[PDB]
């Protein structure tokens, strides 16, 4: 019962079994996403990119803001993958806390793909990243128990 968090980049469906995947997305072409001010904010998926450091999952653009150290901690939590870069760089905007940032992966019907990580919104209580990536992966294809 309850997601899998395991540290290989998937979690497996408590409700189905249904192993997840995220490694498909490890490219060190990388990723971006837009922030809301006046810069972007590049993301890896569990593995490094050349626009993020490998050991940064999540970084700034602007200022080279690691938002979210490395991880390959992946949850399915509320129907979505999540993967929480947590430890990243610290955070002295509002509170003392250090950057992490929450990648909620929300099945697209598409197949095999990312599209897009969209910069959703920010929080400033824990400092938290919080993306929203539509991915196919995060679907599934798989009949749960009441289907």
């Amino acid at each position: 019962m309850k997601s899998n968090i395991q540290d290989n980049c998937q979690v497996t469906n408590p409700a189905t079994g249904h192993l997840f995947d995220l490694n498909s997305l490890k490219n060190d072409s990388g990723y971006s996403v837009a922030y809301s001010e006046k810069g972007l904010i590049y993301i890896g998926i569990c593995g490094g990119t050349k626009n993020c450091p490998s050991g940064v999952g999540v970084c700034f653009g602007l200022t080279k803001i690691n938002a979210g150290s490395w991880n390959s901690q992946l949850m399915y939590v509320d129907q979505v993958l999540q993967l929480v870069y947590d430890d990243g760089a610290p955070c002295p905007s509002k509170n003392a806390l250090k950057y992490k940032s929450v990648i909620s992966f929300v099945c697209t019907h598409d197949s095999g793909a990312n599209n897009k990580p969209v910069f959703v919104s920010l929080d400033k209580q824990t400092c938290t990243l919080y993306f929203s990536w539509h991915t196919p992966l995060a679907c599934e294809k798989e009949e749960p128990r009441h289907h």
